[PDB]
C-alpha cells in the first residue's frame, strides 16, 4: 500500500530517551520509515524551545492534503543546518524513536509510504 494508517504516540520532550535517528539525512529518512513500519516511532509535538533540545538532523511529519478515518495525511521531510530535504504541508512534530515512554495523546495519521 502507497499509505499505511498509524497512530503515533505523542511523547512531551524531556522525557525522550533517544532524540534523533542518526547523523545524516538520508539515515534519519530511513530510520524514521522503519520505525514508523515497526510501530516503534513516537511524534513531539514543535513548540518554542523543543527543537534545540532534539538532536539533528531532524525528521517532521508534514500535511500532505487537505483526512480519511480520521487520519490526516502525512511525508516525511528532514532538515539539517536549516536546509529541508521534502517539500510538504505545516509540521504536525517531529519524529522521535519510541522506547516505552508514555505519551500524553495520539495522533492518527495516513502516511505516504
Amino acid at each position: 500500500k502507497t499509505h499505511v494508517q498509524l497512530s503515533l504516540p505523542v511523547l512531551q520532550v524531556r522525557d525522550v530517551l533517544v532524540r534523533g535517528f542518526g547523523d545524516s539525512v538520508e539515515e534519519v529518512l530511513s530510520e524514521a520509515r522503519q520505525h514508523l513500519k515497526d510501530g516503534t516511532c513516537g511524534l513531539v509535538e514543535v513548540e518554542k524551545g523543543v527543537l534545540p533540545q532534539l538532536e539533528q538532523p531532524y525528521v517532521f511529519i508534514k500535511r500532505s492534503d487537505a483526512a480519511p478515518h480520521g487520519h490526516v495525511m502525512v511525508e516525511l521531510v528532514a532538515e539539517l543546518e536549516g536546509i529541508q530535504y521534502g517539500r510538504s504541508g505545516e509540521t504536525l512534530g517531529v519524529l522521535v524513536p519510541h522506547v516505552g515512554e508514555i505519551p500524553v495523546a495520539y495522533r492518527k495519521v495516513l502516511l505516504r509510504k
